[PDB]
């Protein structure tokens, strides 16, 4: 076998320049595709060269910041100094002139808008006052990243909602995830027939959520995921300074689930402290995983909302951690070490779309299992409580009815009308009470009903609720928080750290009550950028 | 942050009044809604005034006993010193008496009633008879907790089917049940859309389990369930003399499934004697769960049948596993250890309801998936029984035939008549070789056909059985005691218990043909008290 | 008790002849039955008395050899020792010999058929040329196990595909299984309703794997598959020589999957050496399972051809394994610890059922959501690659356009005609890909379209393919290698032996690429024996 030995021997010799050389190929080939099909036809082409152009710029500044990194510090670091110098007096100017900015910005969008607005703005800062009154620490309080998440949100709302490129952009983002979720129907047909239509909801609607995680898995092996929650995060830190760990967890937490966000720093778990467990916690309870957004997409809520929700939710969830629990210890793991995420065990992108596909179905069976127990808890808690009102002479007490009043003091502070806020009360009960499926369901009752243009009022009953409420609803409704689900974090999160299990159940509660103000938070936001149609 | 403080201080040193006093207000202002609802019309509030006097009377009850034990015991000690002085002659009136009297009620109610209830009593003589002599230690055998557990199953079936009061108490208990079963529909149409009836077991069955997993979840977290455990194995303890943990897994036994009522001892079940676990067995074989109530009501059984075989199986199975396995060694375990029932790690209700649910899962996919298997494997036999019988002229050999005969006398025993016996085999058949659900399948088959009314005898086959054999069948068929769950059941009592394995697997079999007795004692019992329509 | 005593003590004194003549009297019964039928009519009794004659002719063979086997080796002896000393010269008379009849046999039958079994003979020689080149050892390879499996499946393609005896027992083989695949229907009708064919795949076909596994299982309780793996397995070591726990494992992956085929030696499995554990997951990816014989079946694909395979898979993928990594090492197991196979835990034939049973959930969970995934990917692959191939004016770019020519080379090879090279390369390339379930669907797609007897060509595209490249297809697509499963596979062999675990990665690449060409060379086979209609 003397030719096998030569080749070997060739192989072991030049093997960086053989797979190099393979890849500078591929490129090429690839390359020559997108010119050849652009020389053709440009207007035609135009999408695919956009993508190659920005995917080549974002290859380029990475590998530039890899490998000047030291010289472009060296090249910052007298200009921080010189701001170092001055900051003494200028932090004054600086603030000034961003409060001035606010009372310009309220005076002359806010007050044109209406009333309903300046009742946001003033639900935000009560929500921001109760939050530091009812804080863990009231005297521990690092105040630069609440500002900065509240900024960082602001921002965003400016950016996506006030803005024509930023409207298109994310309006173009959620009619692309409408078009993805419906090449799950292609399995659902076969696997149940053309009549798989006739259950909605279990041979449509969980399929998505199959598919969705598949792609994710698919997406975590490529390893574009921990790209882009590196970018976020990284933004993050050096914006509200807050900790690496907690920074890329809230990252992570607005497309990974919460309890498989925290595997991304499982290593780093035992050495965290209460206050980044507590932000951790509290990051997992204020977002939504992206597997079981087709499932809220195809009830009838809005896509892009979706989004924009889940994107401010991250900022709001590490805002409102840090001051109801700030930090009082040292914090131990280093960027490097958090930025680092361990891939799986996956040997091939087909063997990670198995895997992602078999991870689906304990979700799927939880998903249904859940659903159809708090139905029946509520028809019976319903009929219930229509037994007890009847001997008032009031038979119409129901859950709803409670609930219509107990959180309506919440949803008027988020900014919606006096008559909206009863409605947008139940909604809440919903979410808070058995999960957030069972009020998006009701969501899109509602936006059904609304969009049908019948009657308003049905013998005095209101049918439907003004658009606004509507997208109020949906931001303030954007999470995994409900009284329910602080069993399986705790046990997660001491499955991943058995030696913390202490410290995680201390602070369930208050992560749980985090979530629900960030939430409340961006429902705020929100409600203050839209106007009344 | 002095306010805080002085807040932090105020709430340390007056704990426990202040939640004292947030409870009397919340007792306080049910009390008042009571009370107006009583003002405003008593006969529609009737129900909820006696709701709360049997609730005040209770817990004053309890509250008495735990306080005023040691009193109450000295009192009561010299009437025992008493009765145990007179004991030596009085006992031989007491017995003298009790023969006397089941000799009178003999002669001048079953005699009246016709030849099949003596046959009964026969019967259960006979299975007494047999109990005793293949017992394990026939010379070690206690005889109170037989007659005793006899006697108790004679009362209960007196006061349930021979009374008016208790026939209207157990009707409406098992008429509230059929309407508790219907909510699961509002959480079984939404998962499975307006069409879940097109899949009547799958998708109108199956959510009854699940929902009442969720409610007996609920309920145990609430801690009424060993409320009424201990009470009910207090009474047995006390009546029967055995074991505070036998007692104990026996009167669960009667709500919980014989593969989770032991966890209500697990901490002591290393400590047990052979006689113990096997009276656990039995009881865990004798009984069904409360799951599955629902499905059973659901094929069209009697519920108020099935309620009363479940409370009067336990007695059964305790007198049949002290007969069958008699006690030769020293219990290790008192009461106080046995009564302590260590509830589940459920911070709140919903989070209960939400466990509750996921354990449901694989409960109803193992039995949809058993159910799958044994009716091809019936098809299959039944096929190649009529293949091989053809080959003697006798094409119409089939398992239901073989069974019809093989089972006969035991259902001539419990007193069904000569023409039913042999239909009644075949159900006792079904239950013994696949399990309980299909037995019940074909109960509820046999019950629709008697109630549409159509010929009795079609080409010389009997199509349906009396009302009294169909009472005696639903008796008979009352339990798990099946061949295929040995395996399971031996798993997780060994898994509860790896130091046991040993004693675990000598005494399963013995378990099992003492459940199917008791179930057979329990028929007979029901049977001899029923009269012929 | 002294009766008791007396029982016990006769019990014990004589309980080898009180169980034997139990024994002697059922068979006695049995034998009077089969007799009895006889008499009254032979032509409707003829097949329990073959059955009957088969059994007792089985039970002696094995008793004798069993109690004579010295006896038999040493009269074998002395014909070894005679053979061993004229071996030297003989050797060269019996490869003539061979060569000349398979050289007789190409010109006098292959020829006659046409080209296309000539050039399935050409590719037969290029995959074992292509299967020496890239070897593990290419001089460290012992040519004896090679050629005795190519004979060996040539031998079993004349029997069956060339001879009215085999053609006839195998149609009648796989009828029985279509016979014995419809009885899952009677649970599938209660479980589902009868409208249960309104979703045909999920409602009616995973029941046929639920039933067939329950049976796999009860079988493998009854002993009988250890029986027939063990007959087989000698066969294969008596001929090729193979280690007896390859053999072992190789016989016992006909029936059962490649996850639960190693347990047959799990105690021996870190023992094992390189090449025999290559050789394990060669014979794993190169079969199917039992248990979804069924579905395949249910698709339309011919019942006979995928039982052909399963059998042939063996040898081929023993040789296979063999040529591709040979072995350098000494085996450390031996025949007789390799044949005994520890039985499961299962008490009696019922619980053997009910975990069989229990078994087969996360198999048809899997499968669904395998499905769900990998019909979902295939319609976005297809949408981007039409969006894609539009660019160039080429909209009809798809997965299928480009398997057909990136695989068409390897269907020409095995036979199959120009045309349909293009066809069996879509499915070749779903196999690869996703998994056989959708090349089998599309397969039996294909073959309904055939029988249909519509037009071959419309507007240009061959709609259907001839039978024999259909049953070329049936051939090649016999197996479980996919790139999807080499995880769950190192996965489980890993679990079964921890030890091993940096042996078991590396070679699992190259037994599936061996499991490939396994079942390439039984299609160049099945081609090459085939005919054109
Ligand atoms: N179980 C579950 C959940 C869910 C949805 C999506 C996920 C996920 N990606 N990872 C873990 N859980 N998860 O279903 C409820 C309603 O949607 C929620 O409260 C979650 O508890």
């Amino acid at each position: 076998e003397r030719m096998c030995g030569r080749m070997s021997d060739f192989c072991r010799e030049h093997k960086t320049t053989l797979r190099y050389i393979i890849w500078g190929i591929l490129i090429a080939g690839y390359l020559a595709l997108v010119i050849a099909a652009c020389v053709m036809n440009f207007h035609r082409a135009l999408p695919l060269f956009v993508i190659t152009v920005v995917a080549i710029f974002f290859v380029v500044w990475d590998h530039l910041m890899a490998k000047y990194e030291s010289q472009i510090a060296r090249f910052l670091s007298p200009g921080q100094r010189l701001l170092d110098s001055h900051w003494f007096w200028l932090k004054w100017v600086i603030w000034g002139c961003l409060i001035l900015g606010v009372i310009l910005w309220l005076v002359f969008d806010t007050a044109k808008l209406g009333q309903q607005q300046l009742v946001s703005f003033g639900g935000l800062i009560i929500y921001t006052s109760l939050t530091f009154l009812f804080s863990k620490h009231p005297t521990k309080v690092y105040w630069r990243p609440v500002f900065w998440g509240i900024g960082l949100q602001f921002l965003l709302g400016l950016l996506i909602l006030r803005t024509e490129p930023g409207f298109m952009a994310f309006d173009w983002l959620g009619k692309q995830v409408q078009t993805f979720l419906g090449y799950s129907d292609a399995g659902a047909s076969f696997v149940f027939g053309e009549k798989y239509t006739d259950h909605f909801f279990a041979f449509k609607v969980l399929p998505i959520v199959i598919f969705f995680s598949t792609v994710m898995s698919m997406l975590y092996y490529l390893g574009l995921m921990q790209w882009i929650i590196r970018k976020v995060g990284w933004v993050m830190l050096v914006t509200m300074g807050t900790s690496p760990v907690e920074s890329v967890v809230a990252s992570g937490n607005i497309f990974i689930g919460q309890t498989e966000s925290p595997l991304l720093v499982r290593p780093y778990l035992p050495y965290v402290t209460k206050s980044e467990l507590h932000a951790i916690m509290t990051a997992g309870f204020s977002t939504i995983a992206g597997s079981v957004l087709g499932a809220y997409i195809s009830f009838g809520v809005s896509s892009s909302h979706l989004l924009t929700a889940s994107v401010m939710s991250a900022p709001a969830a590490l805002a409102i951690s840090k001051l109801f629990w700030p930090e009082t210890e040292t914090p131990k793991i280093n960027l490097k070490n958090a930025m680092k995420m361990e891939s799986g065990d996956s040997r091939n992108l087909l063997e990670a779309a198995t895997q992602g596909a078999s991870s689906s179905i304990s979700l799927v069976a939880n998903i249904a299992v859940n659903l159809i127990a708090f139905l029946a808890l509520l028809s019976f808690m319903n009929s219930a409580l229509s037994w007890l009102g009847n001997m008032f002479d009031y038979p119409q007490l129901s859950f709803e009815v409670i609930c219509s009043y107990v959180f309506m003091p919440f949803a008027f502070m988020m900014g919606v009308d006096w008559q909206d806020s009863f409605m947008v009360a139940k909604l809440i009960g919903y979410k808070t009470f058995f999960n957030e499926f069972v009020a998006y369901q009701q969501l899109s009752k509602l936006i059904s009903l609304r969009q049908v243009g019948g009657p308003k009022f049905v013998d005095g009953v209101q049918q439907y609720m003004s658009m606004r409420s509507e997208a109020i609803s949906t931001y303030a409704l954007c999470g995994f928080a409900n009284f329910g689900s602080l069993g399986i974090v705790i046990g997660g999160l001491t499955s991943m750290a058995p030696s913390r299990k202490r410290d995680i159940t201390a602070g369930a509660m208050r992560a749980l009550i985090a979530g629900t103000i960030a939430c409340f938070l961006t429902a705020c936001i929100a409600g203050m950028l839209t106007n009344t149609p």
